[PDB]
RNA sequence: AAAA
């Protein structure tokens, strides 16, 4: 009988990896975790034991093992020597990763103890983060378990306690259905503008005139008086009027965008802002403004990258996709735009077409907060933005924070990585 | 004859800063054990925050530095222990095992506790206990709380997690009490009268249409007469904000704006002002820019900051080292944060981060902010606090949307909104100290 | 300071 003994803190990953990579070798496991004691301040980890014994499939081969307080030693020996399988194994293997530091002291130096007879082979080892690697105490066995051990994107949630998990494919994509016999001529002529090096000129007009004309008040698209009168606000501003420049001064390369929309979804009417029902309008106008205000470049992005990580095995919808959506039990749901999976380490990428320092910062914050709650703490976050490299550089200095590892776990590309995105990304991940 | 005090030095240097200026006393040397950089195995180096800790500590020439080359590996962690720590006799060793990487504990507490295990050298291990706030000890069995002994300021705090040029203010020093020389204590008080009567979410919808709508356009709208007239001829042919203004303004809301001194006042008698063609670019700035960065924003921060002030020096807090307002720092060579208010209760950072939106994306941008500033400033068991002026529904659904699990009960981020205003210095008293 |  040889016996896996793994320490539950609150990242799941790395014994989701210890225990993928080890289970054939165990007839047990004792998943050794912390009870809730709301007067110390102490939370349990026994959620995360189950999500372990389920997605590693122990079934009956898993002990759970409660720790009543996991800062003080002497407790921590007391509940073990109580609670310990007391069964006659032959090989004791105790992966001390997970944990508190005191958790991971007692356990190691109690277990050791109790199993001393060299009749029973003690075994320590420890999954480094930095390097990806299984290391074994005093065996410099060594074994990188970066390219090894996989993990999709619904098992990955599904250990950090997120449920009602939701994507979309490239086949799937939701704009596709919203632009019937369109979409393809419509991402074309945004993807060639990019890659002409248009990027900039397109979100320049995006912010004016466009926005200021399809983005007012709430609803403005919904209603349209509301919408009339919002035109014949802006006509007051006359030559300087954002419908004037929309006119006379929108790129040809924009107007073959606008003219690749269906002829019921298009803004314009010939080299014209269109001028107003309401189910009617909002039939006309509501995907295609939302779809041009920035939901264009989650698609871009991903379709530059799917090319990319087909090549390199990775399986669309386990390892990649888009418009991932989330929620903890009775909880709020998140939304990611791309998500990656590069071995058992998540890349979170964010998406937005500004330039402002400020609104980048927030996307920033939120790009990292989320990688964090969902792929655990050595996720990586990516922010692409529509900022000039010298702004980049600032923001990844601005909200870099220290875990130890030389590697950047938050990356920041800006509007000139916008033609090679897919090669750029490509790069970032897989080093 | 000598003691020594052994501290693994992770990213993380709150913890050794605190058990080092609890222990400092009763110790002889300090051996502070750090992992140096090597890029091929992505392992940063600990070593900026070990020369902090020595510092801010005062340890001169007690203190020994400790490289270690890998700190995953537990033949080259036992090798460079037995090439580097000191050899001197020593009648104690104790180690604090809090900070670094699970194998740098599990081989040098190993490593000490073989090493020192003669019958006359007292070995000794403690853990500081992030969720209690106690030090707990590994043969003596005790166990003594830290929470209300140590303390640590704002200065401190940020130059040990590696920021510096610091800056914030006073309450005798805010900066608007300069714009409203002699007429800040009334805007305010009257501001602070009707946010304590329950009128906070009256406020705020008359601060969103119309005074958003007359005093909010393209920039520098309020120090140029003519983009001003324009905007306001605009408004005028609309229904208009202007009409809104005149007839529609409740009677505490006059009453805040009537409190501005004369020419400062956005109002002309009961009606909004209207500058006429006498009206120069800086008349203009000068009769209402301040009062209006003030009323749309600004005086939100001094409200909150007022609400607490007493309370915070009742309980002996030093305002300048142990709270503030408006802090801002930097790392080097790397752009500057800017946080609301800041408190610390013991050596636990409260970052508060203030707003008066109501709207649900805006507010969670700022819910992310606060979260990963005060992580950054003052480390991973820092607490985060939004006050917002959204309804109590979005400000649960809030709290529990950003939610992260540390292995705490009490939560970390914290979300108050309108329902708050009127009792925010309880609120907050409550919130942090108990 | 519960994959530093
Ligand atoms: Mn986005
Ligand atoms: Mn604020």
């Amino acid at each position: 009988e040889k016996v896996l003994v793994l320490i539950v803190g609150t990242n799941p990953l790395p014994n989701y990896v210890v225990g993928s990579h080890l289970k054939e070798k165990y007839d047990k496991f004792v998943l050794i975790y912390s009870e809730k004691n709301d007067k110390i301040n102490q939370n349990s980890t026994y959620d995360y034991a189950k999500k372990l014994k389920e997605h590693l499939n122990l079934n009956d081969k898993c002990i759970f093992l409660p720790l009543s307080d996991v800062s003080n030693s002497e407790k921590i020996i007391n509940d073990l020597r109580e609670k310990f399988p007391s069964e006659d194994f032959v090989e004791v293997h105790l992966n001390y990763t997970g944990g508190t530091k005191t958790m991971v002291v007692h356990i190691y130096n109690f277990l050791k103890e109790k199993f001393k007879n060299n009749k029973i082979k003690f075994e320590g080892s420890y999954l480094d983060a930095r390097d990806y690697k299984l290391v074994y105490d005093y065996s410099e066995e060594a074994i990188s378990l970066k390219d090894t051990i996989k993990i999709d994107i619904n098992t990955l949630l599904s250990i950090h306690l997120y449920e009602d998990i939701h994507f979309e494919f490239y086949d799937t994509y939701s704009y596709k259905q919203k632009f019937v016999d369109s979409f393809d001529k419509i991402s074309q002529e945004i993807e060639k503008a990019i890659k002409d090096d248009k990027g900039e000129d397109f979100v320049k007009w995006l912010e004016d005139p466009f926005r200021k004309i399809f983005k007012g008040e709430n609803k403005l698209l919904e209603k349209t008086a509301k919408f009339k009168k919002h035109i014949e606000k802006l006509l007051k501003d006359n030559d300087s009027s954002p419908i004037v420049k929309f006119n006379e001064k929108t790129p040809q390369f924009i107007w073959d965008i606008l003219n690749a929309f269906p002829e019921g979804k298009k803004l314009n009417d010939g080299q014209k802002l269109w001028i107003p029902t309401n189910d009617n309008l909002s039939s006309r106008v509501k995907d295609t403004v939302e779809f041009l205000n920035g939901k264009w470049f989650e698609w871009y992005v991903y379709s530059q990258i799917k090319s990319e990580l087909l090549d390199r095995k990775l399986k669309e919808g386990e390892h990649f996709g888009i418009s991932l959506k989330a929620q903890k039990k009775d909880s709020p749901y998140f939304a990611l735009d791309i998500f990656l999976i590069n071995g058992y380490q998540l890349i979170g990428i964010s998406l937005t077409t500004s330039s402002t320092r400020e609104l980048c910062k927030l996307k920033g914050f939120e790009v990292i907060h989320r990688v964090r709650q969902i792929g655990g703490d050595e996720s990586k976050a990516i922010l692409i933005t529509g900022m000039d490299k010298s702004k980049t550089e600032d923001l990844q200095k601005d909200l870099a924070y220290e875990t130890g590892s030389t590697q950047k776990r938050f990356v920041v590309f800006g509007i000139d990585d916008w033609a090679d995105i897919g090669s750029k990304i490509c790069e970032e991940v897989f080093k």
